[PDB]
């Protein structure tokens, strides 16, 4: 059974989720109906990834269909970071709402922590490529992001790609009236987020884990870069359970109790993906995957860098 991850608020959120981002139209609609169908009720959403109207579609598919109810399933967007200042925190979150065809989402994200150049230029750049800021920081959009949750249009807050510091600038903001829930950050066995995990879970937030299979088919792929699913080591583990590689790989953050969010438009991955509740990893085998930590992101959006707010500078 697909279990779940108690946040602050009491809410259960799905410990398996499906993943969105770079799903073709013509393949999400079909790609959320077979994961509902094998038992999916987590989807991880964005404006940015522009298909959450075609997710809005298979949702309410799926609804209408009495395959699922709405309470049972747990819907995750976020705010991108052209949208930090207050009115169009309002204009984004309802442009993913309409799109989504929800009367409510259940987490609504700050995506990355650093400010861009506020518009609908979703990838404001120089000549060179690196991203232009803009003034909005991450806590004029919490704070308008707050108003949703007032109303009822967002169940609960997290934030994204944020480190430590980023948090505690967070909770310490005098003010607060919601804490975020969750830090969805990058997190496989080439990127354990030790220190990162400890830390949240430490304050009450819980861990959503992106790119779990090493992200293959992200477009800035380097062909030196390490490939998590035909790693060796991580495959000698499958074998001895008789399962994937992908399903090990997504069972390591089930038994750290970190939520994990594998994006796949294939309908026999997608199934494969969430069978992952008939096995255990050993304490010797998690202790193993741990062992392969190289600090390498498949996502370190190198372009923002510069900026006050990247989160990756800091050690965790
Ligand atoms: N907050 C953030 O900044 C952020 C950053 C990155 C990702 N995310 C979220 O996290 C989700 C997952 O991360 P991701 O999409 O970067 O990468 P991922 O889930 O690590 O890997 C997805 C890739 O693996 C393939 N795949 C899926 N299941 C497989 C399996 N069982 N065997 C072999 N290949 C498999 C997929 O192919 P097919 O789709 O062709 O089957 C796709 O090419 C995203 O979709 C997005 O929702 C968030
Ligand atoms: C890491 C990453 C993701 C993954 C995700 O959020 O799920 C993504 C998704 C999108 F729909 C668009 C961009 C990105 C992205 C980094 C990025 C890439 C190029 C630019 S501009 C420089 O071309 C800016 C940022």
């Amino acid at each position: 059974m697909a279990t779940f991850v108690e946040l602050s608020t009491k809410a259960k959120m799905p410990i398996v989720g499906l993943g969105t981002w770079k799903s073709p139209l013509g393949k999400v609609k079909e790609a959320v109906k077979v994961a509902i169908d094998a038992g999916y009720r987590h989807i991880d959403c964005a404006y940015v990834y522009q298909n959450e109207h075609e997710v809005g579609e298979a949702i309410q598919e799926k609804i209408q269909e009495k395959a699922v109810k709405r309470e049972d399933l747990f819907i995750v967007s976020k705010l991108w970071p052209t949208f930090f200042e207050r009115p169009l925190v309002r204009k984004a979150f309802e442009k993913t709402l309409k799109d989504l065809k929800l009367s409510y989402l259940d987490v609504y994200l700050i995506h990355w922590p650093q400010g861009f150049k506020s518009g609908d230029d979703l990838f404001p750049r120089d000549d060179k490529g690196n991203a232009i800021g803009g003034k909005a920081t991450f806590l004029d959009a919490w704070e308008a992001m707050e108003e949703l949750v007032d109303e009822g249009l967002v169940k609960a807050l997290g934030v994204s790609n944020f480190s430590h510091f980023q948090i505690e600038k967070l909770l310490n903001k005098p003010g607060l009236k919601y804490k975020p829930v969750t830090n969805q950050v990058e997190c496989h066995p080439y990127l354990t987020q030790e220190k990162l995990i400890q830390y949240c879970h430490s304050k009450g937030i819980t861990v959503t884990a992106y790119s779990p299979l090493g992200s293959p088919d992200r477009p800035w792929a380097k062909p030196e870069d390490p490939s998590l699913l035909e790693d060796p080591k991580i495959k000698e583990i499958a074998a001895k359970h008789k399962k994937t590689a992908a399903q090990v790989l997504i069972r390591f953050h089930i038994q750290r109790n970190v939520i994990v969010i594998p994006k796949s438009v294939t309908p026999a991955r997608i199934v494969e993906n969430i069978q992952v509740f008939d096995f255990k990893l050993s304490d010797e085998e998690m202790a193993t995957i741990l062992s392969f930590n190289r600090n390498w992101r498949a996502c370190n959006l190198l372009q923002s860098s510069h900026l006050e707010d990247y989160p990756f500078n800091a050690e965790y």
